[PDB]
C-alpha cells in the first residue's frame, strides 16, 4: 500500500540515499575487481551500487522486504554487475568461497541472537580466503539509562541489542581474525543530526510529494533517535573482520 | 520515485480497484476451468484477480508498466494460478490455441494503427477455436469538436484514437467472428462521476496519504475527462468477438 511505500522513498530522501557513510565507511576499503560482493540487508540498493562504480566489483544485494527488491532493480536495471534478491538472509545459502567482501549496514539488530551467531557463522563459511566482513550495528549502551519508552521501541521493531564487547567477541568465536570493533556513535550522532537538519530545510518541498502526517512523525523519530543517542542507551557498532584461511 | 508511485495508488483508490466495471463487463462471460486468460494492460493486476477468483481459471497478466507488475506479484502471491509479466505485449509470443479468452480494458489506445491490428493478429492467433476476445478501449467521436487542448491532451499522452466503426472493422478483418462493437459511453460517464464524487467525499482521508497537490491534480483531471465525455469528444468502446470453431 501507498503508506509503506512513502515511508520507504521518505527515509531516503532525508538519508540521501545513506551515501554519506557509505562512503566514509568504504574510504579504507580495497578491492580489486572483478571482486565479488555481498549486501546483506541492501534496502533501495544504494549500497551495491556505489560499491559497483567505486570498484567494479559484482555486487548481490539481501534483503527480507520484496517492495525494496523490487524498487532496487527497478533502479539498477543496466548493470549486470548488480543483483538483488528478496529473502530472509538466515534462509540463504550461497557456496563456500563465493564473497571477497559481505557488508551489512545496520541489518543485524534485527535478528536474535542465536541468530546473529548462525549468520557470522555462513559469513565465514561464504567469504574467499583474505576475505572481509564489514558491518555497522546498534549496541547496547547505558542499559541502567533504558526507560519504559525504549523498551517498547526496541520490543515492538523485534530489536535485539547486545554491547559492543559482546559482538567483537560473538564474531571472533567464529574463527575471524583481525577483529576490529569500535564505537562510532559520535559520527551516528552527526549523520541524524544532518538528516533531520534536511528534512527541516526542505519541508516545503517535502509536502509537495508527502503527506503532512509523514513529515511529523519523521520530524519527531529522528528527534527521538537523537536525544536516544545523547542519553547514551545504544551505540553505534563497527566491525570489521577477516577470513584467514 | 515517489511522485509515480503516488499517482498509481491515488488513482487505484478512487476507482477502487475498477472493480465496478470489471464485474458488469464480465456479467455474461462464462468460463470453465480450468481456462487460460490473457489480461492485456494487467495494471496492478485487479482484474487478474477478479477472473480467477470467479471463474477458478489460470491468468496471466502482461503489462509494459514495470512499476505495476512490481506491485500486481506483490498482492498476489498465494495464487499460483495467477501469473504477471513486464513486456510489451507486442514483444510478447504465445503458442497458438493457448487461451479460452483474452481480455484487455483501456490499454489499446497506447498502442499506434498497425500495431493495433498486428495485436488483434497475434489475439486472434493466440485463442483457442471458439475463444472469446473482450476489449475495452476509448474511441474517437466527434471530432469536429476537438479542440487545441485535446489534441495536445492526446499527442502528450501518445494516444491512438479510432471511431468505434473502424475499429470493429480492424477486429472483423483479422477473421474474428460474432463481432460486437457497442458505445458504453453513457455508462463512462456514470464511472467517471462516481470516482470524482469518492474523491472529493473522502478528501480529508485522502489528505493523510496523499500530498494536497495529487489530490488538486486528480480533481481537475477527472473534471476533464467527465466534460471531454459529454461534449462527445470520445466513446468508450465495448468489442467482443470469438474465433472460428
Ligand atoms: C535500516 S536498513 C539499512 C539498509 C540500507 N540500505 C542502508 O543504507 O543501511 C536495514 C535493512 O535490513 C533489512 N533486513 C532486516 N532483516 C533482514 C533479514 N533477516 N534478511 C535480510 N535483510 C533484512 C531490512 O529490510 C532493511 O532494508
Ligand atoms: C489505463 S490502464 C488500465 C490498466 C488495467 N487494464 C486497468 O483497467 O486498471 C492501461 C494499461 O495498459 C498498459 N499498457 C500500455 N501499453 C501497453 C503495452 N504495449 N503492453 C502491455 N501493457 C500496456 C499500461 O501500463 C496501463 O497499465
Amino acid at each position: 500500500g501507498i503508506k509503506a511505500y512513502e515511508f520507504i522513498f521518505g527515509e531516503d530522501y532525508i538519508s540521501s540515499g545513506g551515501i554519506v557513510a557509505t562512503t566514509k565507511i568504504l574510504s579504507d576499503i580495497y578491492l580489486e575487481p572483478n571482486s565479488k560482493v555481498l549486501d546483506i540487508g541492501s534496502g533501495l540498493g544504494g549500497g551495491c551500487k556505489y560499491i559497483n562504480e567505486k570498484y567494479d566489483a559484482h555486487v548481490y544485494g539481501v534483503d527480507i522486504c520484496e517492495k525494496m527488491i523490487a524498487i532496487a532493480k527497478l533502479r539498477n536495471k543496466d548493470k549486470s554487475k548488480v543483483e538483488f534478491e528478496a529473502m530472509d538472509i538466515l534462509k540463504k545459502d550461497f557456496p563456500e568461497c563465493t564473497f571477497d567482501m559481505i557488508y551489512s549496514r545496520d541489518a543485524i539488530l534485527h535478528l536474535p541472537y542465536a541468530d546473529k551467531k548462525k549468520l557470522f557463522e555462513k559469513c565465514y563459511k561464504w567469504l574467499k580466503p583474505n576475505g572481509i566482513l564489514l558491518i555497522t550495528d546498534y549496541c547496547a549502551d547505558k542499559i541502567e539509562n533504558w526507560d519504559e519508552e525504549f523498551k517498547a521501541y526496541i520490543n515492538k521493531r523485534k530489536y535485539t541489542l547486545i554491547p559492543i564487547q559482546d559482538y567483537g567477541d560473538l564474531i571472533k568465536s567464529c574463527n575471524f581474525q583481525n577483529v576490529q570493533a569500535k564505537d562510532i556513535s559520535d559520527y551516528w550522532l552527526e549523520l541524524l543530526q544532518m538528516e533531520l537538519n534536511k528534512l527541516e530545510e526542505k519541508k516545503d518541498e517535502f509536502l509537495k510529494l508527502y503527506p503532512t502526517d509523514e513529515y511529523n512523525s519523521l520530524k519527531d523519530g529522528w528527534t527521538r533517535k537523537i536525544k536516544d543517542t545523547k542519553r547514551h542507551l545504544q551505540k553505534w557498532g563497527y566491525f570489521k573482520a577477516q577470513k584467514m584461511v
